[PDB]
This record gives structure tokens, sequence and C-alpha cells, in this order.
């Protein structure tokens, strides 16, 4: 009955979006916007484009005013759900916003007649990522926080928070001037955003950009973290990721544990070629490193410490923490009670702080001849599994528990030759996982237990979602066997 797929015709896929409300799908493609069942039924199509546009021009693109405007195409940069509506920026008319209702994406709710510079939100280019984070401010106002690369205009700060529903709502998408992380030299630090995300109090940003403080100038992997109350980013910190000490220096992916958010970050990662391109095919490998969230913590609480109190230098030895982005600002002797008093930070302290020690992790899987482009993790009966995609639209499947090689129990094709999207996302119920290629969407089960009927079977065939369940005389998950036997399939032992 329920299609298994979503293959739509004449377009490619750039974005998913899950409401966790009522398990709807949004997708973001070339010129459509699609709204699915939980169940993939098609419910909604809506056109993007094309458009008269030119990245020179400014919308409304004028033709009297923009000459050079020729029809472009409108891959989705940003597909985001927020309590009030669903939010869509599209690589077009400078990367401005729209607003459609939840389950009725034909509504439109807010889309800014005449916008400013202040709204161009999104990459005005596909070939450059966009990333994004609903949260919420202090009266539970809901807030957007935009990780926009770098496109060769564009001079738009690369980190941002973005009212979604201001007093005037034609002023919706614009940051206050001050809830920006502004940079002097965007082109030299080439910002390729991979992911944003929240924990407690926080927002987090995983990225690529040049390590300028190295004479290497190389491109290095970050993790980046701001207050969510922060509206000047005096909070604002950077930390160097390591992977196994720059080994696999590209950072490609990453998820958190879910069944229901964790508190470890899994980072898929790929060693570079000689713009930063993992090396392709046999001559590349991928790693997944996990870097627990309170090590994050701890490591950007001591740098904000250095850099307040003793000038980054850090007891006993030293030069731990400086000031990123060439800004004219220093580390400093400010009181111990500065800690406390101002863990946000204030108009008096140093900003941005960056690491210059780097949060460091050795692999958990590393293999050698696959280019890594997804990640999703799930926990099941306390055993962390991760369901990884690549760019061959291959999806493994790795147990990731006690004693155990990062070897896949399991590798599948979704779409041969087409990169698996980030946007790896499971349903409610953690039963299926949503899997997009460029060209089409799977409703991916978990497990398949179900398919071994014998005991024999359910134990020769080695998954860890999988079991016997004895009393049931079924192949089950553990939580299915009701607590009774439940022969594991990766502890056998006996006795059938
Ligand atoms: C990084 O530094 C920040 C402070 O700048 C640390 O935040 C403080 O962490 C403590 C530890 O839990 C929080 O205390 C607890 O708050 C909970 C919330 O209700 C409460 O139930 C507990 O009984 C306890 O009071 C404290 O509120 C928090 N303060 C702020 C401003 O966040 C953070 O924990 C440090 N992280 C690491 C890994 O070191």
């Amino acid at each position: 009955l329920p299609p298994t797929a979503f293959t739509p015709n004449g377009t490619y896929l750039q974005h998913l979006a899950r409401d966790p409300t009522s398990g709807t799908l949004y997708l973001g493609a070339t010129n459509f916007l699609f709204q699915l069942s939980p169940g993939l039924q098609l419910e909604a199509t809506v056109s993007t484009g094309p458009v008269l546009d030119s990245r020179d021009c400014l919308p409304p693109v004028m033709p009297d005013e923009c000459p050079q405007a020729q029809p472009t195409n409108n891959p989705n940069q940003l597909l985001l759900v927020s309590p009030g509506a669903l939010v869509v920026c599209g690589s077009v008319h400078q990367g401005v916003c729209e607003q459609r209702r939840l389950g009725q994406l034909e509504q439109l709710l807010l889309r800014p007649e005449r916008p400013g510079d202040t709204q161009y939100v999104a990459a005005n280019d596909p070939a450059v990522s966009t990333v994004g984070l609903v949260a919420q401010g202090l009266a539970g106002e809901p807030l957007l926080f935009v990780g926009r690369g770098y496109t060769s205009g564009g001079g738009i700060p690369p980190i941002t928070t973005r009212a979604l529903w201001p007093p005037d709502p034609q002023a919706a998408f614009s940051y206050e001037e001050t809830a920006k992380l502004a940079v002097g030299r965007l082109s030299e630090y080439s910002h390729h955003f991979v992911s944003a995300f929240a924990r407690g109090a926080s927002a987090y940003f995983l990225f690529l950009r040049r390590d300028l403080q190295a004479q290497s100038r190389a491109f290095r992997a970050y993790v980046s973290r701001v207050c969510l109350r922060d509206q000047h980013y005096y909070s604002y910190v950077e930390l160097p990721l390591a992977c196994e000490g720059g080994r696999y220096g590209l950072i490609q992916a990453a998820a958190v544990a879910t069944s229901a958010h964790g508190e470890v970050l899994f980072a898929a990662f790929s060693s570079a070629a000689p713009p930063p391109s993992a090396a392709a095919g046999a001559s590349g490998a991928s790693a997944l490193c996990a870097f627990p969230l309170d090590e994050v913590d701890r490591l950007a609480n001591r740098t904000r410490d250095a850099c307040y109190t003793r000038e980054g230098r850090a007891e006993d030895g030293t030069e731990v923490a400086y000031i990123e982005y060439d800004v004219n600002s220093d580390c400093a002797q400010l009181p111990v009670d500065t800690l406390d008093a101002y863990p946000c930070g204030s108009d008096h302290t140093p900003s941005p702080m960056a690491s210059r020690v780097p949060l460091e992790a050795t692999p958990i899987l590393e293999w050698p001849g696959i280019q890594l482009t997804a990640v999703a993790v799930t926990m099941e009966d306390g055993h962390t599994i991760a369901f990884l995609g690549d760019s061959q639209g291959q999806l493994h499947r790795v147990y990731l528990g006690p004693g155990s090689d990062g070897h896949p129990y399991s590798t599948q094709s979704i779409q041969q030759g087409s990169a698996v999207s980030r946007d790896l996302t499971f349903d409610g119920t953690f039963e299926h996982l949503y899997v997009m290629t460029q060209s089409t969407l799977l409703k991916v089960p978990v497990a398949s237990c179900a398919q071994h009927l014998d005991c024999a079977s359910c134990l020769a065939h080695r998954d860890p979602y999988c079991g016997w369940c004895v009393l049931l005389g079924r192949c089950s998950r553990r939580s299915e066997c009701s607590p009774e036997q439940w022969l594991w399939s990766f502890q056998p032992e006996l006795g059938c």
C-alpha cells in the first residue's frame, strides 16, 4: 500500500526536513518543493523556478535595471521546520527566504515584498552549502541561526541570528546588526558549512575554513559554539577538530545519538585531495570520530577562561587561546569573578575567541576506499548503531559497541553513483530511516528480523537489532520480546 520510494521527475533533490509533530516530510528540489506523508505519499508540490536572475542583481529582479537577467534554476539552499512555519531559502534571488504553512505547503505565510541586504540569508549559489538551526529567544520567540558559506555581492557574515517572526513581520530573516560573526576577510577564510545544531543553552557549528594561523593556510575542520541568548556573538568560541591528528582533515557529515538526543557528536571525516575536495576512489579514505559534547564544552570553557583571565596563556604553559579572524581584540587579565559574572561574555570581554589546542579524537571506523557523505546514529538496546552514507549512493550499517572494528554489518545501494545527502533522518518510532540521494528518497527499515522464520536463520544472519524471542517463537528486536528470554544474534552461544 504506501510508497517505498520517491523519485521526482525532471529534478534533483537538495534537502529533507521532518516535522516532529505530524511526521510530515518536506523536500527541497531544483525549482520544486514537495510535501510527503510519513509513508512517502506525495501530498503537495510548489514551483520555485526558473526565475529571471543574476547574482550581480538584487531582488526584485527588474529587467530594466538588470538586463543581464537570464532564466536561472532554483536548487533549495535551506529547508527547516519551525513551530509556526516551514522556512524555505533558495539559491536564487540573493538567498532570500519565505515561510509556508506546515501541512499546507501551497500556503505562503511570509515572503517579504521588497527585501534588503540584511535579509539575503542563504548562499546565492548551489555548489555552496548553507546550514540552519531553529531556536528560541529569551521570550520563546523563534530564531534562526545561519551558517552561510562564502560565495565569490556576497559579503554576508558567515554566522548570524535572524528573527523568524519579529514585531514587524516585513522585517523577518534580519539579524540585529549585532547578532553576527563579523569576519573581515571572508574570501581568505572561505567557510564551508557542514552542520549546525543545539545542546543546552548553546548553538554549535561544524565547518571547514583555512587555518590562517598556520603558514600552510590549509583548510581545517572546526567546531564552533555561541550562547543561545548572546545577541552580540560575545560568547562565540572556535575549536579545531582532529581525527586523528588531521590524517582525515576534511569533515563531511555529523550526527548525535537518537532514540532521544545524546551527548556524543559522531563526525565522518575524509582525507584531502591536492574547493576542499576529499581524495576520490581507492586513493582516499574515510573515518568516523566521536567527540563527547562535554569534552567540546570543557575545551571551549577552558579556551574562554584562559582568554578572559590569563591572556590565553593558561598555566602552566602556555599559548592556548587567541582572537580569531584578525579582530582588533586581545586576550586579557580580567578579574576571576568575570567567569561567573559573564558566562556568555560582555562588551568588555575578548571576542571572537579560538583554541590553539585542538579537540582530538581517534577513529572508531577507518574505511580506506570510501568517501563518507552522511551520518545518522541511533541506539538499540543500549548498543550504538550507525547508518552511514557515501559518494556512490551506498548505505552501510555499522555496530559500534564494545570490541567492534568499524566494519559494516550490511551495505546497500540507494542509487549507484549518486552521493547520499547529509539529511539522514529517522522516523518517529526509529523503525525507518529516510535516505535521500540527488534523484531518489527511500523509506529504509532499520531492521528486517521478521524475514528469518526459525531460530537457526535468526542467529545465522547477524544484525545487532535481531534476536530470537523464545516465548513468542519469532525473530525480533528486544523491545518486541514481551522482558522475556531473547537469543541475540551477536551473542548466540546455543541453544537452538
Ligand atoms: C562550561 O562552563 C559553563 C559555565 O560557564 C558550565 O555551565 C554551568 O554548568 C553547571 C553544571 O551543571 C550548571 O549547574 C547546574 O544547572 C542545572 C540546571 O538546572 C541544575 O539542575 C544543577 O543542579 C546545577 O545547578 C550551571 O547552571 C551552568 N551555568 C551556565 C551559565 O551554563 C558548563 O557546565 C561547563 N561545561 C563543561 C563541560 O565544563
